[PDB]
């Protein structure tokens, strides 16, 4: 399943996400397990606080975890888990948590399957309130798992977004 | 997954189907991927309308469009995306739209998947209020999209039901 | 999919459930196909009658009656259809139905994955009024299926559970 | 609020419902407060069993217990509780509990309120399988409340319904 | 309750709105009684279509029909139905339904009350597919209501909204 | 409405709660308005963040800032925002906020409306992650309202709870 699903169309710009956690749905982390082809509970959230966007990942790359490369798709009603969107980079929030540097993408669908969103061009699109949210989420939500704990540097916009995509997918073939 | 669930124990009259999107869901139009065995977001639905009933197709089949038979299934609750519900059929939605011929099957569960669904025999049985609703729905749901549209031919019964799934499973297997 | 997954990291004790109905899902029982790798619906519940706890099953298990070891997880949120969970055993549940001897598992979810249920150690410190509604369930849920019935016998313990898993274990490796 | 709420446009044939407990809420028993104008919690239901269709009552009535007229309403969606609904009788059920003897309307909104329930001419049109579910749930739900029971004694006609209805009207007014 | 709400605390530009059906709410046309203080269900929309914003009504305003002013109330999460929000304009669609003229005003909460919506300043930041959503439900709702119709006739900006708010103040002290 | 709702049938230790927001429900803060006998929309949560709990308030008490008593219900089904729900006290959440200090109180519904919750007698009962989620809660949620923040001081018993209520029953009256 999982890992035969291609990073992307025409790499870096237009990928494919695989979404392990709907926009505000109930406070539990699930993960994509690539080995199983199913998604699994890795933890219920400590302070059941809630992602508010979706959260998912782009299949066949290799983060600097070892982690495929995470991506947060804002969609104007909720995805669902396990499938599959076609989407484009507005940019990215650089973090480092306890187990080292963590970049997570900012995307929303391509044009075609979201003309809601077509407008949103860059990271400098995204309603402020929207990205407080996003900050606040990810400076919050281990506050209560010990030895769990996440600094947030800042955002980065669109190039950021495709190295981290060229080098995910350059470092999954090896 | 969906590449290997037979199209039926006893075709035509006895038939699978795999669900795509569930009666009431919120306006996201997901299609399956057979290839790589995943619910894929085709588009969000321009004019935010809901498929008033279950839709998926018949697995191992092929329409006159190159695309699967499909089909709308009757049921007193939604039913999961990507899950299976044996079915049998009370007959068809003729249409044409902006790439051709679109015939859509109306089904409900098996009697002993589904007792509350028995008494309806065929599509003359189902409310009217219900199939106003359906008819509506494929006649106005693709409004805000440029360069699509549907045209409302008509009913059919159970044997026009059957006859779409031979030719579907025989063209299927070339 | 569902066939690869292994029934656990540390037999009997720390085992894996691959869920089927979610807690207070509506009224629905959708069983896995291990052959197909996809969630069936088996039947729309004849009471309307809802899981008062998750529903799924140990895989690579084969109980007395030749189905995968069942098991209820209690949780905070409801889980996800079709995912996998890691749990553990606080105890059983023993019936006879239509078809003879029927164990069920109680279980709880990891420590680290679920700490909200790191206090139930066994089925003693689960509440009463759940215990009660659990029981309630079985007696009444097939109410309205001719030739269906259940009578609950009573509650078993942590070792009765961890039994009835190596069992289910060594069955399936024939 | 509820206190002036008039008992029907055209008593008893055109009455006035309001609603306490939507078809499917999760299971806990509102009740109007026609003293304070609100709904009240009178409890979680034990069994955590759902109605099955739409609850309240006619407002201004006074049955023989010296509650209101119960009523039952069926509707394509739920209702929103403390709402007011047009309705139409179809029958109604008979039973006993352990404070003496309970019957409870069956409707259906006026026809223009609702064209999807106009079909529904008498208790006789109404789906077996929803008809069974109901009788199952007034003989459930209590199960697990110390001093509480009820025996179901059977169905009957618009013209109980209606005397039913014309006597709470009177003994309301004393 | 509804009567004894001002219409606003600073008309026309800061008013007040009831809310009878909340954006994305399932498809039930609920109407404020202001002699009962209550919602009543006025009918269940024929076609099933949602109401893509909220929707209410300005307290103490008459308007051309009889009815009080109208409003689309815009949030990021839908508005509990009966409650009130202090609102600002940003314009109005015009249409001529069965009954003769029919203007619905566009508003946001007040910047303190929805700090997410305060760069909405007029109709024209409003996005175009939301605007076109709203336009094609109004056109297409009543589609299957014999007797029933609506031609949209076009935007209009915030002075026209502010004249309808002043105007229904006026009409309804007589 | 609200105004004339008792605080309780045997005050300090048998009082009434309004809701205003129910457990978990979408992040918008309703204040009931005893003016109007209507839920007001104070403003949409910035963080976006959740009442892990119901929330709500003693009628006819008035505290130390000039609003009623405040009270956090727990429950095992998200109770109904407007209604009225018999309660008895656990203890209470003592903090200083941007208006000066600010206790709410933690209780649970009487005993026969809610027997689940019956062993919870004081709270200490409390499970510890639910007790830190609340606190995690107030000390997060306004965190993106500039003028706006929480400190929690600590945890009180029912004798504290108890004092609290009495004060707030006596301050109203004048
Ligand atoms: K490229
Ligand atoms: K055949
Ligand atoms: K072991
Ligand atoms: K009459
Ligand atoms: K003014
Ligand atoms: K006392
Ligand atoms: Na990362
Ligand atoms: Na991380
Ligand atoms: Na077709
Ligand atoms: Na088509
Ligand atoms: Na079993
Ligand atoms: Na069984
Ligand atoms: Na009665
Ligand atoms: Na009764
Ligand atoms: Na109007
Ligand atoms: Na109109
Ligand atoms: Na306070
Ligand atoms: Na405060």
């Amino acid at each position: 399943s999982f890992s035969n699903v291609p990073a992307g169309k025409d790499l870096p710009q237009d990928f494919n996400v695989i979404i392990e956690i709907p926009a505000q749905s109930e406070p539990v982390k699930y993960e994509a397990d690539k080995a199983l082809g199913l998604l699994v509970v890795d933890r219920f959230i400590g302070t059941g606080m809630r992602y508010p966007v979706n959260y998912g990942f782009i299949p066949q790359t290799l983060s600097g975890d070892g982690d495929p490369v995470d991506v947060l798709v804002i969609t104007p009603f909720p995805l669902l888990a396990g499938s599959v969107v076609r989407a484009r980079a507005l940019g990215m929030l650089k973090m480092t948590d306890e187990s080292g540097v963590d970049a997570k993408l900012v995307a929303v669908p391509h044009d075609k399957v979201c003309p809601m969103t077509a407008n949103l061009k860059s990271i400098d699109d995204v309603p402020a309130y929207l990205k407080d949210q996003i900050k606040h989420f990810f400076e919050q939500y281990k506050a209560l798992e010990k030895g769990k704990w996440v600094k947030v540097e800042g955002w980065d916009g669109i190039d950021a977004a495709h190295k981290e995509i060229t080098d995910g997918v350059a470092n999954f073939k090896k």
